């Protein structure tokens, strides 16, 4: 096979001109897609918000439109997935995972809208679910639309302009185009054979993407942290404990929304009824939260900056890690259109504040801001429970620039990945294809 | 099939935990060989500076010794690859790419010392060459000795462990982890068929690196650029022009390290004794340049500080420019062991501060930085010619820390890939591991 090498070699990066403009098409619907569904989601938040100002005297009357609010939004998007698009439900990681693999369909006629309206009323209604799960399925599908569109033929077309739309999907959730491009080649490529996947195309998507959120949302960060202090080299060995840490809670989550995935399909057995209206009853309970306790409730990149900042109690960062560990699986296992990544950046942060802290009091010789564990933490539960852990580093460094803990950042994550492996835990979106893959077997 | 799939997914990212232990103690040997050999390098070059001081007078003895001091140098490096280890000429990742398509052997008992000794010659010496190459091949060697002598078996152990101590080298080579382990996956990997690497593996291996190189580098930035300012919305279509003209650039140099490299062939038709007397030339060459005029020659970091904050006139820009592009393919086609990446970071800053200058004067409206335009250059040529803008990108990102440029670095990098690509250029690395296995099975 040396002959074809050598043909191989001379020929490598060759990437057909039809697949390079229509990935630039690609990113593009897909950055106004996602800055659509941006727009979306913060408008009915904030009409939800008026809404509690035009009742904010009677308590219980107040208690009650914050729940209704919710439960409605809830609903109508559980329901728009029940009845027309059931792989629209949960993230859409899995599902695009699937058609990379060419084991899921794309059904961009119903998805397109299932997603983008269904995920615009759960996550609208305040339930605490991440945008990135809606913008990736909705990037695949709209890569798979430009595919039918134009009728490209080809395997390589057909992958890419796939793996295109989902980091394009990716990037313009986040405003980071590095840990899209990133999390196509480290996590939704399929990871057991040889793809056609060109990394040049895909870049050229993510890039439109981002150039076209940025039309729409310059000048305000996703999450501001300014620049935190340093890392000595003695004191990394406590981002190594804090990786251990998250190493076996990892695997102890993902059992969690898997087991909880099954607990609660008993409350509605698959009936399109008790289900609509058990998603209105976790949507109410969201929207009742979002106004009683915000920080257990929601997307959750609010109290991201709070915990850097050293702004919480011992004490509240306890109830906030255990009441948003209940609100994040009720509202995942649950079915509703929304990802899980987002909810896991703040569940990671606050892990890791609650760690720095108790690392200052028994470590004043380190000079320690908790905070520096706090961002080594952000990305430690994608990287424990995903297994991504090259995406939750360049993410988490995209979102946070504090590039001075690459190293505390690097190992956490590592140590959270090797914890993850050893004790038994598996990739969360490869273990929800898999059930899925199963069942369709079944 | 399905069923199968369902088999892999429940069984994803279980990596035998024996590789796992042994890449820590690759990533930790290619570490301190890489600090080693930094200090090795820093050593020599200051060594041939105080030489210049005792005779700091007579200016014909003094560019004398200049030369001399650098030509024997060179010349040792030469000898002990042409003599002991051929493989150990040039670069150094197209042997350890071939390698890892088991197309090249790891003669790590050779390679070893030649590249070591071989590389610490040419460097210290003041050649236009960067210690990423000597860091990766040696690096990937290390990797093939542990294996060996642990006696590790299988092709994901082989393959796995190869890797992690090349990304070990570039992540030791320039205090940039990232880039490590991204130019194994963007470039040194196989890249038409299926592997069994293990991308938590070579993680391990890179913070292993990283760590014996921080316990030994710390308080100091190999490069360091300060804050640049922001790029408005309406300043990026400059970013496009760039990689485009880095774009049309990419394909030219690579026929020329290409061409030089037969050209220079001729000069000794192969033969050890006219090839180290080559090599001393050259490098006695570099020893001079770099004292007349030390812009032209060395390894080029010195000047992009300077470039970027634009303490540069548009003249001295040019000529540090043409001047490399001459003492880059002279020190590298020559067969000199030595990576090519660093000098092309030093020529893409060059290249973007002088577009950079142009767009300043020509569009006051924009409030521009030539060193923005540096930043989003830096790594362009690496983009163009190696045809890894991820790795570029990310190199510099994490060598500059100036992440508002971002998108500006992206659309430089893509437009310079992409240009490369419509222009008929090819992967160089590619190119010439292309090349070396054509004049193998030429029997
Ligand atoms: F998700
Ligand atoms: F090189």
């Amino acid at each position: 096979r040396r002959r074809q090498l050598i043909r191989q070699l001379l020929e490598r990066d060759k990437t057909p001109l039809a697949i390079l403009f229509m990935a630039a098409v690609v990113g593009t619907l897909v950055g106004l897609a996602a800055v659509a569904f941006d727009k979306g989601v913060a408008w009915l938040q904030n009409q939800r918000m008026g809404a509690l100002v035009h009742t904010a005297d009677n308590y219980p009357l107040l208690l009650t439109v914050a729940f209704l609010c919710s439960a409605v939004l809830a609903m109508f998007g559980y329901f728009l997935v029940r009845k027309y698009a059931p792989e629209a439900g949960g993230s859409g990681i899995p599902e695009i995972e699937g058609a990379l693999e060419d084991q899921r369909p794309v059904r961009w006629w119903r998805v397109l809208p299932v997603k983008f309206f269904g995920g615009l009323g759960t996550l609208g209604g305040g339930m605490v679910l991440g945008r990135q799960g809606p913008t990736v399925q909705i990037g695949g599908n709209i890569g798979r639309m430009v595919l039918d569109i134009f009728r490209l033929k080809g395997d390589e077309a057909r992958h890419t302009l796939l793996a295109t739309g989902a980091a394009a999907g990716l990037a313009a959730a986040f405003n980071a185009p590095l840990a899209g491009i990133l999390f196509i080649i480290e996590e939704m490529r399929p990871q057991f054979r040889y793809t056609l996947i060109s990394i040049k195309a895909v870049f050229i998507g993510v890039i439109m993407s981002t150039i076209m959120y940025r039309i729409f949302n310059h000048e305000v960060a996703l999450i501001d942290v300014g620049k935190l202090s340093d890392a000595p080299l003695n004191t990394l060995w406590l981002y190594l404990i804090l990786g251990i840490i998250f190493g076996i809670f990892g695997p102890i989550f993902n059992k969690w929304v898997l087991g909880m995935q099954d607990l609660l399909h008993r409350v509605h057995g698959g009936n399109i009824t008790k289900w609509v209206l058990m998603g209105g009853a976790i949507g109410g309970l969201c929207g009742l939260l979002g106004f009683v306790a915000p920080a257990t409730s929601g997307g959750g990149f609010n109290l991201i900056p709070i915990a850097t900042a050293g702004n919480f109690s011992m004490g509240m960062l306890v109830f906030i890690f255990v009441a948003r560990v209940i609100t994040t699986l009720l509202c995942f296992s649950s079915g509703a259109p929304g990802g899980i990544f987002a909810p896991m950046l703040a569940l990671g942060t606050v892990l890791g504040t609650a760690f720095g802290m108790v690392a200052v009091e028994l470590f004043p010789q380190y000079h320690l801001e908790a905070g520096t564990f706090a961002i080594a933490g952000m990305g430690a539960l994608l990287a424990a429970s995903i297994r991504a852990p090259l995406t939750g580093i360049i993410l988490v460094l995209e979102m946070t620039d504090n590039y001075q803990l690459i190293l505390p950042m690097i190992i956490t994550g590592l140590g959270a990945t090797l914890l993850a492996q050893f004790t038994g835990g598996k990739p969360l979106y490869s273990a929800i294809l898999a059930r899925t893959l199963a069942k369709q077997e079944a």
